[PDB]
């Protein structure tokens, strides 16, 4: 159903892409402590009109926040209703003067203080954006840790069109037991010392609390994470091995000139990629066409309401991920 792109401005958005989309998201713009959002740079722009040239059905929103930005503010702005008002209208004018269809709110995190303000700021904002028609989306959080005290998903979900779920970064760089997925579809068997870092547990936590969840997005990433100096599995299980150094995060559409991509194992149980390579000891996480399909078949097999992805501009010029997604 829904296929919510987020847009990022790593190269332009070509017209083949605005057409595999419902949604484009453009991602960021910030606001500062007075509620003034920063204004939409020049590739995110370009995005916009190139997406609704080729797609008129295409709805162009703005993600206002992201995993950078100071929740504080976040905090600090929809606390208070008179800022909350101000920075409401000025979120309305904003769409209005850029052209925008509707925007997504990416809050990282809402802590339990935030949890009834952030409902109250999301309703107030669909209020005002009722008459235009613009669309209202946020962004979820994937653990329990930032679910239960900062998220109230019935009163989310009351507001805003729909939850663009973010299934990834369940391993990283702050991870110290093991190498492992960034964003598997299960649990991996018996090896696996994780029930929760999969995107399965994470949209059931969600299905388990929300009315409908047609308004759910199950997210997926267009990108992956390395380590270098990685060792043996801990458990018999190649996927999470003694950790060396962690990498970065890569965009699919540079993966395969920096890893022999002819060696990947696809982990039957867990629906996830991965590239261990034994002469130079690097290990790579990503999603590829194989683990998109499962996703997208994951999701029409719950009634999920759509698929989003971080982000469409990280898929290869041939759109490799995109194709395989919808
Ligand atoms: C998905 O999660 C649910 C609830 O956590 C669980 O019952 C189910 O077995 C999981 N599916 C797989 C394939 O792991």
């Amino acid at each position: 159903h829904r296929i919510v792109g987020y847009y990022q401005g790593i190269r332009p958005l070509t017209n083949d892409q605005a057409k595999k989309l419902t949604h484009l998201i453009l991602a960021f713009s910030t606001p500062d402590s007075q509620g003034n959002l920063s204004p939409l740079s020049s590739v995110l722009k370009q995005a916009l009109k190139a997406g609704k040239s080729a797609n008129g059905a295409l709805k162009v929103m703005i993600a206002i926040g992201g995993g950078g930005f100071d929740p504080a503010i976040f905090t600090s702005l929809a606390s208070n209703s008179g800022t909350r008002k101000s920075f409401i209208n000025n979120i309305v004018s904003y769409l209005k003067t850029n052209e925008l269809d509707g925007c997504d709110i990416d809050w990282e995190f809402p802590t339990s203080s935030d949890k009834a303000i952030f409902v109250t700021f999301l309703r107030d904002l669909k209020k005002a954006m009722a008459p235009s028609g613009a669309v209202l989306s946020m962004a979820s959080a994937a653990s329990a840790f930032y679910l239960d005290p900062g998220y109230d998903l019935p009163g989310i979900e009351s507001a805003v069109d729909f939850i663009n779920v973010m299934c990834y970064d369940y391993y990283g760089s702050w991870t110290k037991t093991s190498t492992g997925p960034n964003s598997p579809l299960f649990k991996g068997g018996s090896a696996d010392p994780s029930d929760t870092l999969n995107s399965n547990w994470t949209m059931n936590y969600h299905l388990m609390k929300v009315y409908n969840r047609a308004k759910l997005n199950m997210g997926v990433p267009f990108y992956g994470k390395s380590w270098t100096n990685v060792g043996a599995p801990l458990n018999g299980d190649g996927l999470w091995r003694q950790l060396g150094t962690y990498g970065t995060e890569l965009a699919w559409r540079n993966m395969g000139k920096s890893f022999d991509m002819t060696k990947t194992t696809y982990h039957k149980t867990a629906k996830t990629a991965y590239i261990y390579d034994t002469a130079t000891k690097n290990f790579l996480t990503f999603d590829n066409p194989q683990s998109l399909k499962d996703k997208a078949k994951y999701v029409a097999e719950k009634g999920i309401g759509g698929i989003m992805i971080w982000s469409i501009d990280q898929d290869d010029d041939k759109l490799s991920l995109l194709n395989s997604v919808s």
